[PDB]
């Protein structure tokens, strides 16, 4: 099923639009995902477009080797949503060729490191999707080999990653269409296995549907909708009410749930009935598209769990974020609560605590929890409440 915001309710999407516009003033956040999101729904924003090109030219000319496969995949997707002058950058910089190498590096890392890629399966799916949409060279056998729904990389602990599953579905679906067309040849029976993979992934995605229509959490729903949009083969009308899901998301937007530009970007296309598969590299660019009218303190139980657990009661100003709690604890005791964070596009990411740093190959990371439940937001955004059992936990992907 495909549902979308009616033209009468377009005003409800304004907070998303506003959020993405403010990201112009944030040099730490990406413009690639934002511009991709906008162009996908037929929206062009000059300032953000200029920001993205600047970021792309910067990374290509002096950091291309360090750019992750998934990051390059998004760059290619953003530059080639439709045919324009900026799309030439893909072929002038040979980004598709570079993506093939980065994608192969992910594969060779899994062979060397017990099945763990350099990044993750979300990016791996982004890689296949981009290579598929832009006629890049990739092995379908490699896809059949690694994208099996039972693969551990679809799961973070015991939790199936809806985001990962959704992006995989979008990628696998592209390969399917490419196979049925004349774009790509493969060993006969590949279409069958990929279809089965997709079938299983759709079931796992729908199994994470909440009572309110959300699929996974608030921030995985948008791309989950995309995946379900293109995979109606594997579910009935009574397996999913798209309208309920849409309505719940719209409610979240009005409550400011999508204040993070990365989250706003990822949710937008589906709300307009669009998916990543609507990317037509051979022209869809409508040049005329877009007319825009324009003290109190609180206390929590903060704990750091590794094997043993260190805990204190911290007091912060009301409306403080999870990160503020961590910083207060660090001041109380740098030995025990001292941490290392890095600035990401999503925001502040916790890499190390007590000199103990998260490791990709070890499949280890720091997990944020409240009352034993994993947060849906980062430390920099999660507003804490009185009497909350806040916890940062050393965890595995399992
Ligand atoms: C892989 C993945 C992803 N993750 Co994590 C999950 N699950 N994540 C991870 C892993 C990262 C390491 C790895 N192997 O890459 C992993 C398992 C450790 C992780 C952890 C976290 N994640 C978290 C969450 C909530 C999110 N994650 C997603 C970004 C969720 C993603 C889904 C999505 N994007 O919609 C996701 C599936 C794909 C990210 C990616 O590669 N994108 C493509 C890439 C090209 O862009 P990128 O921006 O460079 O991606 C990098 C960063 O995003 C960073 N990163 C990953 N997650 C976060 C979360 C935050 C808050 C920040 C600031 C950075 C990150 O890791 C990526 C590789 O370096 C999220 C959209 C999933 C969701 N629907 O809830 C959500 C963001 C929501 C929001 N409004 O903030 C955690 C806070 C969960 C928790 N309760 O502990 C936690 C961060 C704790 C900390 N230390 O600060
Ligand atoms: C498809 O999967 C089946 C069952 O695992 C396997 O026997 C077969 O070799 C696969 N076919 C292709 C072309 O991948
Ligand atoms: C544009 O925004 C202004 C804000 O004052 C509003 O009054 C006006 O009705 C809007 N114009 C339309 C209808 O697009
Ligand atoms: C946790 O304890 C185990 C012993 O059971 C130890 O081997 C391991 O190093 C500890 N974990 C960390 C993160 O050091
Ligand atoms: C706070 O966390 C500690 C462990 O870190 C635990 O012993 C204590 O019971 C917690 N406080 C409450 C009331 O939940
Ligand atoms: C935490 O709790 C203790 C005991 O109730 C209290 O005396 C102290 O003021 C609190 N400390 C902080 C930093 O909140
Ligand atoms: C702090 O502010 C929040 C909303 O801003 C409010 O819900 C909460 O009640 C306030 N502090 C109290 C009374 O615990
Ligand atoms: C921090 O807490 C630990 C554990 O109670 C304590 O032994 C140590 O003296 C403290 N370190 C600092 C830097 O205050
Ligand atoms: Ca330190």
């Amino acid at each position: 099923e495909i549902c979308e915001v009616s033209e009468e309710n377009y005003i409800r999407l304004k907070p998303l639009l506003n959020t993405m516009i403010q990201s112009n003033y944030n040099r730490g956040t990406s413009a690639v995902n934002v511009v991709l999101s906008l162009k996908l729904v037929g929206i062009q924003i000059q300032t953000l477009m200029q920001k993205m090109i600047q970021q792309i030219k910067y990374n290509v000319k002096s950091r291309l080797s360090d750019v992750s496969s998934g990051e390059l995949a998004l760059i290619i997707l953003a530059l080639g949503v439709c045919r324009n002058a900026e799309e030439n950058l893909i072929y002038d910089y040979h980004l598709i060729d570079k993506l093939e190498n980065k994608f192969q590096a992910e594969i060779e890392n899994m062979e060397a490191h017990n099945g763990t890629p350099l990044t993750n399966y979300y990016q791996l799916s982004l890689d296949v999707l981009a290579l598929c949409l832009f006629n890049g060279n990739y092995s379908t056998a490699e896809v059949v080999n690694h994208f099996t729904p039972e693969n551990k990389n679809y799961y973070f602990g015991s939790q199936f990653s809806v985001d990962t599953g959704a992006m995989a579905v979008l990628a696998l679906t592209c390969v399917k269409k490419s196979l049925i067309n004349g774009q790509i040849k493969a060993d006969e029976g590949s279409l069958k296995n990929i279809s089965i993979y997709t079938k299983s992934l759709v079931e796992k995605i729908l199994s994470e549907k909440k009572e309110n229509g959300l699929i996974g959490n608030t921030f995985s729903t948008g791309e989950a909708m995309q995946a379900l949009f293109v995979s109606s083969d594997y579910y009935n009308e009574n397996d999913w009410n798209c309208q309920q899901t849409l309505n719940t998301v719209l409610t979240e937007i009005s409550q400011g749930a999508f204040s993070n530009p990365n989250a706003a970007a990822q949710v937008l296309p589906a709300l307009m009935g669009k998916t990543f598969l609507d990317i037509n590299k051979d022209s869809s660019c409508v040049s005329a598209s877009g007319n825009f009218n324009i003290q109190s303190y609180i206390s929590v139980n903060y704990s750091v769990r590794i094997n043993e657990t260190y805990f204190t009661n911290v007091t912060v100003l009301n409306g403080s974020v999870f990160l503020s709690v961590m910083e207060k604890a660090q001041k109380m005791n740098d030995t025990i609560f001292g941490f290392t964070m890095e600035e990401r596009s999503w925001g502040p990411y916790i890499t190390c605590i007590q000199g103990l740093c998260a490791n990709n190959n070890d499949r280890t990371y720091w997990e944020l929890l409240s009352g034993g439940e994993p947060l849906s937001q980062g430390a920099g955004s999660y507003v804490v409440r009185n009497g909350e059992n806040l916890e940062v936990r050393w965890s595995k992907y399992l």
